[PDB]
Formats: C-alpha cells, structure tokens, sequence
C-alpha cells in the first residue's frame, strides 16, 4: 500500500487487471470478484492494456456514454517484458489528454520500489502502489476515493 504524489465493496465497478503472469492475473481477478466487482477484464501485457484503454475511451466518446472511462480502476503490473507498467501508464495518460479524463492506475509489484522505480511511478503518472498480495487493495481504493 501507498499513494503516489466485503462482497459489495466494489459492486458497480469495472476493473482491468494487467499482469504478464497468468497465475497472478487469475489471483487478482478472483480477489476482485470476491469484492463484488461487476466486471473484471484481464490482459497479459502493457500493449494490450493500452489498446483496450484507447479503444474503450474512443468508443465512449463516440457514443456520448454517461461514463467516459472504460475502467473505473486499472491494476498495472510494474515489471513486464517489452512494454512495462510504467511505459503503459505513461502512454495511457497521453491518450487520456484528448478526453479530459483520468483513470485511477494502481502499480502492482512483488517488491518495495527502489529510488529509480519510485521516480518512474511518479513520472509515469500512477496514483498508487500496492504489493502483489493485494492485502491492502481496499485501503488504497478508499485512499484514492
Ligand atoms: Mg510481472
């Protein structure tokens, strides 16, 4: 848990889980479901998250959707081959400019960040940081809200 400078807890929410590890992804997904999340989407890479976010935002804009964000929260694995979570977050924030929106993006890591990673968390534009146990998932969301 930290911010970056029960079975209905997330009812009504739509979440994207982005993780290169299939078991991690399945574990994040099930924890979110046990919180009453209405919709979890999963993908296995930074480039796929970017695609799903860029399409979802264009769609809702074109349709004049009441909700403009395709996902209420994104859980973004930090270390991934090719496009890591910092780079994906960064590009999503570039894409969101045109729309005047901002999706809550939560960095997920199996260790505490070092100073280089910490610097990246902020420059990428992440809102928060969580350990992969997801023990603090709810406090962080309360904190972001
Ligand atoms: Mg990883």
């Amino acid at each position: 848990s930290g911010l970056v400078p029960d079975d209905e807890f997330l009812r009504g929410k739509r979440v994207l889980v982005v993780d290169d590890n299939f078991i991690s992804r399945k574990v994040a997904t099930g924890k979110l479901k046990k919180m009453g999340v209405s919709e979890v989407e999963q993908c296995d890479s930074g480039k796929e998250a970017l695609r799903l976010v860029t399409e979802g935002l264009t769609q809702r804009e074109e349709q004049g959707s009441v909700d403009k964000l395709p996902f209420d929260y994104i859980f973004m694995d930090c270390q991934m081959p090719e496009m890591d979570g910092y780079e994906a977050t960064r590009e999503i924030r570039k894409v969101e400019k045109s729309y005047g929106v901002r999706t809550p993006i939560i960095a997920v890591s199996g260790h505490d960040p070092g100073s280089e990673e910490a610097r990246e968390t902020i420059q990428a534009g992440m809102d928060a940081f969580l350990d992969k146990s997801l023990n603090q998932l709810a406090n962080v969301i309360r904190e972001i809200e």
